[PDB]
């Protein structure tokens, strides 16, 4: 059997993952907590890891010591920077880098940090299954570079930056890049599979409050499925 | 009765005081080492550190989480803030903040992080003994905050900004507030202490590589002395 590791940061980002799960068990380790049981039959471990990056490392870093998951996916919402995206539309990260790192000084490329690759890449069976589940479900995705940073990206300055320095990026939020670094380093497959709340401009707080409930029922949506579709057939 | 996990940027310092250390295991879990034993009497933990606060988060995770320390020491370099520091001088946080973390959008403090503190406070008793113990050496101890963040800053274009955001600021490196998240979350004791290896443009007497050689042998046995004082009580 595979066990499936779902981290999601907010309450509101897990809180429909987690009242699915049977049998479930709630492990706290200081002050992350993981639920325990099965979905729709397939074993997961699900983290609400909190917001941001050394949040989201050290959670995942709990997760993959203690439940040893065989996968990770990441849900949860996100902020679009690609010019389709609407409000609830589908992501999926066929790579993750940071765009708040810069050791350019000692010859990384710009977002890499030592001893990692500039992008971190997400596994190329779990991106083809999340595709299929986007296509079966008939929703709206896109699939593409996702950027993660300690920011919440409101527009101005800030938002400009990022699309200066990764053109190429889909969406922006504050968790996967630090997700896919410690999975680089436990060598676990990972994607992320996230919804968009909003566009990362200066009324992105509130649409975020707006949209965030949507966020979080779409990307509910297809994590349950994905994990079936990983799990079986 | 007390178990003390040192965690250490400087490579040449974590060598050192590795092999000081008696009954010596080692471990690796997600390309960390961790050395558990005596040094001198007392259970320790030891762990180098990477580079950027996401590394740093996990290496602190998986000692805190594996090894159960009563107390977190965490050394290392940085560089100067006030203009008022010497290359020499030896900082010992009361605080720490992150320079990079910006979700003002919803009003936090910059810097500040959702369900955290705006800064993580180190512990008194702790900071206490490290100046003691750094005056004790024939070294200048200077107590204040510590600022980081996974941009090196050195010059720039930038350092205005962390001025302009953090009066009040000493210090900046790439690890210390990531350590000092970690151990919050875990409630354990910490606290951080960093050679000042420049400080801003009073520029500069020793290369890196020639500063690194005194400091890690300064603060060595700087921890060693921490250890034994801590543990008698
Ligand atoms: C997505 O969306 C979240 C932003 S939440 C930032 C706002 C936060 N909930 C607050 O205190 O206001 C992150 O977890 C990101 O990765
Ligand atoms: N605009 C935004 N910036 C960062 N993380 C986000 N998550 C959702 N929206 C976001």
């Amino acid at each position: 059997s595979m066990k499936i590791g779902i981290i999601g940061a907010m309450e509101e980002e897990v809180t429909l993952l987690r009242d699915k799960i049977e049998n479930r068990q709630t492990i706290t380790i200081g002050g992350s907590e993981i639920y325990t049981g099965q979905l729709h039959g397939v074993d997961v471990a699900l983290l609400k890891s909190g917001i941001g990056k050394v949040a989201a490392a050290m959670g995942a870093t709990l997760l993959l010591e203690r439940c040893q998951p065989d996968v990770i996916i990441n849900t949860g919402s996100a902020g679009g920077l690609a010019s389709t995206l609407k409000v609830g539309d589908i992501v999926v990260s066929d790579e993750a880098r940071y765009h708040d790192a810069d050791v350019t000084a000692f010859g990384y490329e710009y977002g890499q940090l030592p001893g990692c690759p500039a992008g971190f890449k997400a596994d190329e069976k779990l991106v083809a299954a999340a595709e299929s589940c986007i296509k079966a479900l008939d929703l709206n995705a896109v699939r593409g570079l996702i950027v993660s940073g300690d920011a919440f990206i409101n527009g101005s300055v800030g938002l400009a930056k990022i699309r200066h320095n990764f053109p190429q990026a889909i969406a922006v939020e504050m968790e996967a890049t630090a997700i896919a670094h410690v999975c680089h380093n436990f060598k676990v497959p990972f994607v992320v599979v996230r919804a968009i709340s909003d566009v990362a401009d200066q009324q992105s707080h509130l649409s975020f409050e707006e949209f965030l409930a949507v966020a979080a029922r779409q990307s509910t949506l297809m994590v349950e499925n994905l994990v079936q579709n990983l799990a079986r057939g």
